[PDB]
């Protein structure tokens, strides 16, 4: 049974443990921010920023066909502070090739190049979506399951409890192969819950990077901050 | 498409949307005590009691083929004062047929008579097991999915917070078939979640009462509260 685990209960400066892309810093307090801050202390627009896990995970195996089941769990919290324009973009827990870059920002949320359902993206996303685009359904901000695609194949409308910790759960059983998802703001006691069938073979490559990915807006000052206190993961292959 | 709909912020004494049995009662205070609690203020042992909702919901149409979606929340609080003997049994939230009674007591809690899984039945259950019975894994309390029987189909193990609130959120998506359910403790963070594969035509009646059941143990004082503070419960059949 080969198994990988982390566990971040905040973020150390200089540690190699994380590959840090684009914009994504870590500040000296220990909170990773995921798209930058500017000298004035705010979210600065057309920044794309990623946080990828630096040992690459097994998550299935072609020779015995088996995949393996993990959990990830994360703290975030994002900020907006301005009526007009709309904020944006969003953030997103991916798996996917190993040793990516960063793809589009935007909408795109640095990990997709446009909004076809391709399978050569081979990546599987759970998205925390704060701008409603073409494709998106009206409500936002919503948590969407991602499979190829930044057209999700299920989404949950949810309430932002501006700049307050939300605390993630995702979660797949590789036997039922159930993703299920759940958000919760300890601040008002908020619960949120989204569940899908995916089959991980149908779209992950056998090795995958995990990863964090942030993006704010196409147009001057839409935006907002995407900051990460703790993320912890563990996945077990029955092999 | 037809939805029944209902919440209970509190309980009100006398009101008739509910069907109390057995032990259960609902204080002035407004909270539902599922079992009995003795004159000096600690849980009696031997006791069963359920409540129900007054309506039946219609969760599947032969004729049309078609199967309710649907979601209850209910917060609880669940305190064991002994040391010895083992506090039990535990509660449940159920869906079965219409105009039942309470069946046996104790590990089947309330709604099974032994531990077959029998398509009789006709009930689905989620479960928060105190007692560990021989038909359940050895870790307790734990959340279980139990379809026709008291042996769960799926199983999540949970610390309790002895006394404090929990909030429960259970939804049930027809299109995929999916029952997920998540347990919350604010007062620790804690959140723990569950899902597993359900195709409710293959368990349930076309018509359904829906409840919450509780049970203490089969001998002197293994025994705990089985309090609800909140329940509510939405469903939309297709149709
Ligand atoms: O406004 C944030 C939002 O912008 C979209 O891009 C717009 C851009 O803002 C606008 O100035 C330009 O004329 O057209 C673009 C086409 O939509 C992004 O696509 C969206 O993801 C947000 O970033
Ligand atoms: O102790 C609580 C626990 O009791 C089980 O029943 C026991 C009973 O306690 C014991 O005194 C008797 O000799 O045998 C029974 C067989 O197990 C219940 O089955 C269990 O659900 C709890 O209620
Ligand atoms: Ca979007
Ligand atoms: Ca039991
Ligand atoms: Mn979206
Ligand atoms: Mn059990």
């Amino acid at each position: 049974v080969e198994t990988i685990s982390f566990s971040f209960s905040e973020f150390e400066p200089g540690n190699d443990n994380l590959t840090l892309q684009g914009a994504s810093l870590i500040t000296q307090s220990g909170v990773l921010q995921l798209t930058k801050i500017n000298q004035n202390g705010m979210p600065a627009w057309d920044s794309t920023g990623r946080t990828l896990y630096a040992k690459p995970v097994h998550i299935w195996d072609m020779t015995t066909g088996t995949v393996a089941s993990f959990e990830t769990r994360f703290s975030f919290s994002i900020e907006q502070p301005y009526t007009r324009p709309l904020p944006a973009d969003g953030l997103v827990f991916f798996m996917g090739p190993t040793k990516s870059k960063p793809a589009q920002g935007y909408g795109y949320l640095g990990i997709f190049n446009q909004s076809k359902q391709d399978n050569s993206y081979q990546t599987l996303g759970v998205e925390f979506d704060t701008f409603s685009n073409p494709w998106d359904p009206p409500q936002v901000p919503h948590i969407g399951i991602d499979v190829n695609s930044i057209r999700s194949i299920k989404t949950q409308p949810f309430q932002l409890d501006n700049g307050q910790v939300a605390n993630v759960v995702i979660k797949y059983d590789a036997s039922s192969k159930l993703l299920h998802a759940v958000l919760v703001y300890p601040s008002s006691g908020a619960i949120y819950t989204i569940a899908e069938i995916v089959d991980v073979k149908q779209v992950l490559p056998e090795w995958v990077d995990v990863g964090l990915s942030g993006a704010t807006g196409a147009q001057r000052d839409a935006a907002e901050t995407h900051d990460v206190y703790s993320w912890s993961f563990q996945a077990s292959l029955p092999e």
